[PDB]
C-alpha cells in the first residue's frame, strides 16, 4: 500500500431518491458513461456498441463502442453479472477510466444483453462495483484496487453522501470521495463497525427496534452497506413482520401504508457496533400526499439476497441519506457520521 496527497471527487445526481449515479469517461477519446457506484459488487460495466437493439434498454442506454477508442484492448471473455433486481451478460474489455480526475486502466464489462426489465427504468447506463476482488465476476481487479496501486491517494478510503431529492436544480445530489471524506456533508465524530470479514462490506447487527420494542433480529444478524440498493433491505421474513408491526399492506414490490397514517409511523433503529442508528418516518416514508384515499410507498423491502453473502440485512441510500458513510480498506471497517 503507498499513500500520495490527492482527495478525487465525484458529483451524483439523485434521481426520484432511488438512483444516485455519476460520470465516467471510458476510452481515448473519452466515451461517458452515468452510473451506480455500488459496494454491493466489485465488477464495472457499461452497454456495449454490440448490443442487438432487440433489446429496447441498449436503444434508451449510452453504448461503448471499442471501434472509437484507440486506448481499446480486447479480452472478450464472457461473464455474467448478477445484482438483486436484474442480471447483464457480456465480455470483458481493458480501456482507460477517468473517475473524478483520476485517470486508470481498468478491465470492464461490454454488456450485450441488458433485459427491458429492469433496464428500461434505469437513469443510469452502467454500473462501478466498489467492493473486494472476491466478489469480482472473472476475477478482475475492480477499480478501487487498481487507484489504490497508483501510489496518489491520500488514504484507503472512500466516503458516500446520499442528498435528499430537490426541485431545485443547483441542489448536489451526492458525492463520492476517493482518498478521503468531506466534512462539509457530516457533523459529530465517525463511529466505526468491522467487518464479519475481507472481501464483503458486510457488518454485525444487533437489533432492529420499531419504536418501542426489539421485534426483529433478536439475536443478532447480518448488514450489508450496500451504496447500489435504493432502499433498506431485510429477508421476505424479516418484512412481512416488520410491516405488520408498522401496519403495511403489502404490494407486488414494496409496502405501502395509507398516505395519512405515514407522518406519525413509528421510529425504526439499527444496533450497529456502539450507536443506535435511528430513522424517522419521514426519512424512511416517500411522503408523496397526506391523503387517506391515496397510498405511500416506503423505502424499506424484501430483498432475498442468495448466500454466501445472504441471508443479510442490506443498508442502501434510505440509510446513508441520514448517515454519511467512509469504506476504509486500510482497517477493513464502515464508519458512519450524521449527515448535512
Ligand atoms: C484476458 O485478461 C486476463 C486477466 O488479466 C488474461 O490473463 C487473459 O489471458 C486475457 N484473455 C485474452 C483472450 O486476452
Amino acid at each position: 500500500l503507498t499513500l500520495g496527497n490527492t482527495t478525487s471527487s465525484v458529483i451524483l445526481t439523485n434521481y426520484m431518491d432511488t438512483q444516485y449515479y455519476g460520470e465516467i469517461g471510458i476510452g481515448t477519446p473519452p466515451q461517458t458513461f452515468k452510473v451506480v457506484f455500488d459496494t454491493g459488487s466489485s465488477n464495472v460495466w457499461v452497454p456495449s456498441s454490440k448490443c442487438s437493439r432487440l433489446y429496447t434498454a441498449c436503444v434508451y442506454h449510452k453504448l461503448f463502442d471499442a471501434s472509437d477508442s484507440s486506448s481499446y484492448k480486447h479480452n472478450g471473455t464472457e461473464l455474467t453479472l448478477r445484482y438483486s433486481t436484474g442480471t447483464v451478460s457480456g465480455f470483458l474489455s481493458q480501456d482507460i477510466i477517468t473517475v473524478g480526475g483520476i485517470t486508470v486502466t481498468q478491465m470492464f464489462g461490454e454488456v450485450t444483453e441488458m433485459p427491458a426489465l429492469p433496464f428500461m427504468l434505469a437513469e443510469f447506463d452502467g454500473v462501478v462495483g466498489m467492493g473486494f476482488i472476491e466478489q469480482a465476476i472473472g476475477r478482475v481487479t475492480p477499480i478501487f484496487d487498481n487507484i489504490i496501486s497508483q501510489g496518489v491517494l491520500k488514504e484507503d478510503v472512500f466516503s458516500f453522501y446520499y442528498n435528499r431529492d430537490s426541485e431545485n436544480s443547483q441542489s448536489l445530489g451526492g458525492q463520492i470521495v476517493l482518498g478521503g471524506s468531506d466534512p462539509q456533508h457530516y457533523e459529530g465524530n465517525f463511529h466505526y463497525i468491522n467487518l464479519i470479514k475481507t472481501g464483503v462490506w458486510q457488518i454485525q447487527m444487533k437489533g432492529v427496534s420499531v419504536g418501542s420494542s426489539t421485534l426483529l433480529c433478536e439475536d443478532g444478524c447480518l448488514a450489508l452497506v450496500d451504496t447500489g440498493a435504493s432502499y433498506i433491505s431485510g429477508s421476505t421474513s424479516s418484512i412481512e413482520k416488520l410491516m405488520e408491526a408498522l401496519g403495511a399492506k403489502k404490494r407486488l414490490f414494496d409496502y405501502v401504508v395509507k398516505c395519512n397514517e405515514g407522518p406519525t409511523l413509528p421510529d425504526i433503529s439499527f444496533h450497529l457496533g456502539g450507536k443506535e442508528y435511528t430513522l424517522t418516518s419521514a426519512d424512511y416514508v416517500f411522503q408523496e400526499s397526506y391523503s387517506s384515499k391515496k397510498l405511500c410507498t416506503l423505502a424499506i423491502h424484501a430483498m432475498d439476497i442468495p448466500p454466501p453473502t445472504g441471508p443479510t440485512w442490506a443498508l442502501g441510500a434510505t440509510f446513508i441519506r441520514k448517515f454519511y458513510t467512509e469504506f476504509d480498506r486500510r482497517n477493513n471497517r464502515i464508519g458512519f457520521a450524521l449527515a448535512r
